[PDB]
């Protein structure tokens, strides 16, 4: 039904960034075999296509890599995903803002960490978002901060 979802990691103040193992497993299991959409910035920091996913890059500037699909438009990106149940929007503060109005599902990782930056996740007023899932984790040997997975559905 071409549900668009957003998956993000947030620190306090909704601060986001590009460059915690458990969050990588969570990210990987919720995007596996789903087409993913991202900004230049986000593409540039991974370097590799994400395996077994249609990688789609949203940018005004022209393409530099044939392994991934390039688009200049929110609607060009959605159409490039084709007939799939769920589209995963994975990154760009700017890309998250462009796709929140078209999204029904949110996959958030709340990390108990201070981070200095002005890249913030978009305000999602609680009025029309319902929280359906919630999972806290202490810090352990592999994960340096406590963190909490959350999934919200649009009311
Ligand atoms: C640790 C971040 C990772 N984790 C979740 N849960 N969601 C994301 N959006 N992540 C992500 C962030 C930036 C880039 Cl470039 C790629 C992936």
């Amino acid at each position: 039904s071409h549900m668009i979802s957003l998956i993000a990691a947030l620190a306090v103040d909704r601060v986001i960034g590009m460059e915690l193992p458990a969050d990588l497993a969570w990210f990987k299991r919720n995007t596996l075999n789903k087409p993913v959409i991202m900004g230049r910035h986000t593409w540039e920091s991974i370097g590799r296509p994400l395996p077994g996913r249609k990688n789609i890059i949203l940018s005004s500037q022209p393409g530099t890599d044939d392994r991934v699909t390039w688009v200049k438009s929110v609607d060009e990106a959605i159409a490039a995903c084709g007939d799939v149940p769920e589209i995963m929007v994975i990154g760009g503060g700017r890309v998250y803002e462009q796709f929140l109005p078209k999204a029904q599902k949110l996959y958030l990782t709340h990390i108990d960490a201070e981070v200095e930056g002005d890249t913030h996740f978009p305000d999602y007023e609680p009025d029309d978002w319902e929280s359906v899932f919630s999972e806290f984790h202490d810090a352990d040997a592999q994960n340096s901060h406590s963190y909490c997975f959350e999934i919200l559905e649009r009311r």
